[PDB]
């Protein structure tokens, strides 16, 4: 059968095929060949962006203020060599195809990830109001869950014609899909996946602890809680595009994606030589991070970096989150729109927290002679951890544990608190949960966390749609696309997470850049091949759809 | 016309009348009389809780782990006599009132709130999307603004009989009002403002730019964004109850509530003699913050505060915020039910920030001679300052400045920031508003700001009630009725902000508090006398209605 991919339903551009045709992105007048494009934030994004305007002849400059790979962060355990512990992006739905396309040139290998009640995972601990449960596949688990499960089933149906959308994805029927999609936007961008819950069929015939237990932990697989609040339409987005299962993990750390996008050789380069990479472009590293943004009298743009050296350049592509052009840059209002300034001032965050140990073994594949149980698995529960994570490196090698990941509330109990009492909040509430067992006594290393609000470069781990924002999301989306524009909001590009219609997941971000990158092609009078057509090409047809006021 | 108050809907108990009432509010046995009942927190519950229950003839103990007066909170400009800047709660609507019995009791004076487009504020100024609007009375905005207001009121009447609710409030006519209130509670205790308003009829005929102006500013007098993610029932509770008009500041500063009940000495004590204040009884200050919380071996309550003294008490009242319970303090889990635990922990937070400055003078009263405008008025805005609040104190006087007054995104935009940031940030935005006003060359005085999640003794300056939080709500609000609990549970209360119905708004703080003063006289074998009944005697019959799983 064919695959569910991350195509739309928004803009269903099969950004894949663009990658992969030989023709290539298409490209430049060689009059501006070598001349500077600025970019602003050196995480996915920003290099995706980078790497393909370098190979079609233009020299990117990218700054960053803080940490290369951005939100996609693989941080060492102590000693230890290759061991990491994923603190940003850690687990990627294979449907995220232009992401992938990325992994694969560099070579890079993968596994599946350790999602509750999945192959990878030998087990699943579901721990609600104080009471524990066990299983080693779905139906191991009490009614209530199968019941849980079918009411959303039949929620998504009765309430998105699910099945109509994920058919017209899988074979990539673009009339159909925004036939179906369109119809959904005007009818859900302003209400909340709380209120799709509540007015369901499904979910109003069963016990409020039915919905309760759904918040937290869903049907098992994890829950949906942190979700509630935002507009119904990024939570379709989701499932329709399967990015909540088939998930892998990048061995060694997904921090490789960047860091290597930065070093690659392209096969193929336009006006550059033999053996050009962003790294040698750059001399090894981007710029330090922008402190300000602002149109030149030449009508160029001047970006002053934090240690005051001005440069100039025809256009500039921001990635960094949307409130730091607002408050942390001194970015120049008459770049904007007065209706983008508030797309861009309305963008809201989700919160989270991560908390890790390492261990001498996997020793919860261990199993207690009394009851049958593995010491220890993959944990859902109402108490303040929510999910714990369990990777195996092998018998041979050291285990990770992700303790805790929370979002939201749960995030915001643990933010004021140093790493240690983390970790022993985390393990308190796991010895409720596993009275048995002695995780303490099998820690090796340095404990890591992460609380991503608490980063000045960053507002929350990543946006969450509003109700009713749609519309501003998508003037974000559409930014790209200049055409119509005062000449005084031209050459200026937004891409990323908080551009993309599908936030938490990293080939939004990817998608976005790629846009930018038509966009930036064509501000410097590029185009695409005739035989490889791009997003700017294409958009004006199947883009995402305008409402009225 | 008969007044509105803060009279249930849920809990329609006259707490004034009761109050008011000649013969106080009870007796506790005389052999009870000296005996000790401990209170976890000196904000406004817990003094109101331990004033009246000193006036019973107990002694309580009170325990602040921070600042004295709590979420109500008033400090003093450099040099300056009794010029403040309101960090907590600042404006209270005249319906409160049982709190402004206690305003009463000590004669503290008030003065209408300089909120806009009232009597108390001679001009307001709107501005959104680049565009400024000036206006002395409602009418002289434009249109969009009353459209928008006779969308709300509709919406309002079509969805909630909102006027023959505020009749029956006004009457005090219980079984009416009740009637009314409790078919609401089921329909929309899980869904948020935000579907409210997209479902209803009034608003889907209007533009977008109408509901987006709803959210922004509402009809003029502020917006209500930050409360879209809320249960409707909450937002219900506030318009019908008035809490959102004809609302009053304290003079001097509303700190001198909780700091003058601590030093006032009532007229008649059972037990204590002539004289005896709270502050006497503690030889004049609360004890340390709180650490533990146990069952003794005795049967009684064990407190021990943060340097390891441990005292023994029959009962014990919290209010502090409910997640410290969970995390800061080491309260016993045998103290509170498995489904009491559960609804301490599903509190969320609302966050605020506030950013003040003093000025020499209200110079915001001249006239600009080229347009007749005030040089500046409250201001309402997309900007990141959102609400600035101008007070007057005399011409004869230094005035105050609110320069930003933001929850939310907004706030967390300002959290990370210096004060001096936040109030040049301030100041740029409102340069834009007013090109031509030179606030700053008026400015006197230490600028003051207050985030409040950033203590580590709060969470966020109120809760705010989530979809689906009915039952929660309830639970706690009746926990102050103990006769159905397990004896290992009875003799801890709990009451405050987050007990209250109304969480924002200080009277659900001070109602929660005699509920449990209640509570507590009912724990010591007391009761209320026959001609004035309290909370828990008719609290069966119209207490806030239990919903079904
Ligand atoms: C906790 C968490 C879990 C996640 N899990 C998943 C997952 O399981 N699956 C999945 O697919 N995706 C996941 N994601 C999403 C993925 O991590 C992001 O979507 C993606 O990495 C965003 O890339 P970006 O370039 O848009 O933004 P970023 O990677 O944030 O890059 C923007 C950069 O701009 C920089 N910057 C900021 N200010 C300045 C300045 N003044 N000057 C220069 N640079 C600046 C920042 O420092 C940052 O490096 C997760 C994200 C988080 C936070
Ligand atoms: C920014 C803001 C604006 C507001 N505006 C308004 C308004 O305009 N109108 C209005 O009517 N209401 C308003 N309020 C609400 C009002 O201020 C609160 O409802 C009220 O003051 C809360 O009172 P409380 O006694 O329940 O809690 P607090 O005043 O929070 O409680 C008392 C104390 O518990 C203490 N404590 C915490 N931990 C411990 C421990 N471990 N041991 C011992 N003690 C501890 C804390 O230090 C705190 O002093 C506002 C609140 C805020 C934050
Ligand atoms: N069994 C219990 N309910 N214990 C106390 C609960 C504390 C809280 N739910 C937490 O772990 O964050
Ligand atoms: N509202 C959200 N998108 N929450 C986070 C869910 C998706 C995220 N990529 C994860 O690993 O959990
Ligand atoms: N509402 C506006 N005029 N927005 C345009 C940019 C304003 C800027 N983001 C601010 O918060 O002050
Ligand atoms: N509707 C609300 N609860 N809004 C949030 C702030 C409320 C607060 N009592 C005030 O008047 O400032």
């Amino acid at each position: 059968k064919k695959p569910i991919t991350i195509f739309g339903p928004d803009f269903p551009f099969a950004f894949d095929d663009w990658l992969e045709h030989p023709a290539g992105l298409g490209s430049i007048p060689a009059a501006r060949h070598g001349e500077e494009v600025a970019i602003v934030g050196a995480g996915i994004a920003g290099l995706v962006a980078a790497y393909e305007l370098m190979k079609l002849g233009l020299k990117p400059v990218v700054y960053e203020a803080s940490k290369m790979g951005g939100r996609l962060r693989s941080q060492a355990f102590n000693g230890t060599d290759g061991i990491i512990a994923e603190l940003g992006g850690m687990r990627f739905p294979v449907s995220s195809t232009a992401f992938y396309h990325y992994v694969d040139k560099l070579g890079l290998e993968t596994k599946p990830f350790p999602n509750p009640l999945t192959p990878a995972s030998r087990s699943t601990v579901i721990d609600l109001e104080g009471q524990t449960y066990y299983a080693e596949k779905a139906a191991d688990l009490p009614a209530l869950f199968q019941e849980v499960t079918d009411a959303w089933a039949d929620a998504l149906e009765s309430g998105a014609r699910f099945g109509d959308i994920q058919q017209a994805i899988r074979d990539r029927d673009v009339p159909r899909l925004k036939e179906l999609w369109n119809t959904l936007v005007p009818l859900w961008d302003d209400r909340t996946f709380y209120d799709f819950v509540a007015t369901s069929k499904a979910f109003a015939k069963l016990s409020f602890q039915h919905r309760e237990v759904f918040g937290q932990v869903g049907f098992g697989t994890g829950g949906w809680d942190s979700d509630f609040p935002n507009s119904m339409l990024e939570i379709f987005r989701v499932v329709m595009t399967n990015c909540d299962d088939h998930q892998h993990l990048v061995v060694g750390g997904v921090e490789q994606v960047p860091q290597g996008i930065w070093r690659h050789v392209p096969e193929r380069c336009a006006h550059w030589p033999e053996g050009t990479s962003l790294s040698s472009l750059h001399g090894g590293a981007p710029r330090t991070g922008v402190k300000r943004i602002a149109r030149a009298s030449d009508g160029r743009l001047a970006v002053t970096d934090n240690w005051g050296d001005c440069r100039h350049y025809a256009a500039v592509l921001t990635t960094c989150q949307s409130w730091l052009l607002t408050t942390q840059i001194d970015c120049e209002e008459s770049l904007f729109s007065q209706k983008m300034w508030m797309a861009l001032d309305r963008t809201r965050y989700m919160q989270s927290s991560k908390t890790f140990v390492m261990v001498d073994r996997p020793f919860w594949k261990d199993k207690d002679p009394e009851t049958g149980r593995d010491l220890m698995s993959m944990t859902l529960t109402d108490r303040l951890t929510r999910g714990t994570y369990l990777f195996d490196n092998g018998d041979d090698k050291p285990g990770v544990i992700c303790l805790s990941y929370a979002w939201m509330s749960d995030a915001l109990k643990m933010l004021p608190h140093p790493v240690e009492k983390r970790v022993q909040l985390a393990l308190d509430a796991l010895k409720k949960i596993y009275p048995k067992t002695d995780i303490a006594g099998h820690i090796i290393g340095d404990p890591i966390t992460i609380s991503w609000e608490a980063d000045p470069h960053f507002l929350g781990a990543f946006k969450g749609a509003l109700p009713g924002h749609y519309r501003y999301n998508q003037r974000m989306y559409a930014h790209f696309m200049q055409a119509q524009m005062p000449v005084e909001q031209r050459g200026i590009f937004i891409a990323g997470d908080d551009v993309s219609w599908t936030p938490a997941w990293v080939e939004g971000a990817v998608q976005t850049s790629l846009n930018a990158v038509w966009g930036i092609m064509n501000h410097f009078g590029g185009k695409t091949h005739a035989d490889n057509p791009g997003p700017g090409d294409v958009f004006d047809e199947i883009g995402q759809i305008a409402l009225a006021d």
